[PDB]
Order: C-alpha cells, then structure tokens, then sequence
C-alpha cells in the first residue's frame, strides 16, 4: 500500500495541455477517474512538513489535528470544468499565494491530508 503520507506527497507536492490536466494525470489522479478538486503546493517538502508544528486549528471535520501555515505559500488549485468527464478530464488552473491547512498524523508527525487554503 501507499501510506497516507506518501499519498499526500504524490497528490499535493510540486516543489488545455494545461498544468492541471498534465499534473493531475502524471500524479495518478486522473489516470483512473476525474477528481473534482486538487491543490498542488510549490514549496519544499520540508517547508510543507514544517506546517505540522505551526498553528493548530480545527479541521473542517471537527478533528483538531490540523495546522495552518504562518506564511502564504505558492499553490495551484485544479478544479474540474462543468462538462469534464472521464476519460477526458478537464481542469481550470488557478494560481494563488495562500496559507495552507493540512491534517497531520504519525511518528514522524507529517501531513496526511490537504484541508484547505486561506
Ligand atoms: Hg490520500
Ligand atoms: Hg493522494
């Protein structure tokens, strides 16, 4: 199996052949389905992992293992278009600098879900 931490890295780390279409396919998000929404983070792995000891915040789901980054980070939001359907997944690409919120788990205590950005 792929671990939770490995899944996070494959889906979220990136330290109409548009970027989203390309990367969602490369990273095996859209080889076998079309995923509605995915964010990639253009920062070092280690700088993202460092968010797990930053500001503790509630997760959308009410758990309290989420952490918001002090700094805004370069991110690309990929969101499916209205007509997108498998196998021809189609994405809108939106680049932004925003604080990230990740859920953290394990020893070492590392990101395991991308909760949001703000
Ligand atoms: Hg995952
Ligand atoms: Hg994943």
């Amino acid at each position: 199996k792929e671990t939770a931490a490995a899944c996070f890295e494959r889906c979220h780390m990136d330290s109409s052949s548009n970027y989203c279409n390309q990367m969602m396919k490369s990273r095996n998000l859209t080889k076998d389905r079309c995923k509605p929404v995915n964010t990639f983070v253009h920062e070092s792995l280690a700088d993202v992992q460092a968010v797990c000891s930053q500001k503790n915040v509630a997760c959308k789901n009410g758990q309290t293992n989420c952490y918001q980054s002090y700094s805004t980070m370069s991110i690309t939001d990929c969101r499916e278009t209205g007509s997108s359907k498998y196998p021809n997944c189609a994405y809108k690409t939106t680049q932004a600098n925003k604080h990230i919120i990740v859920a953290c788990e394990g020893n070492p205590y590392v990101p395991v879900h991308f909760d949001a950005s703000v």
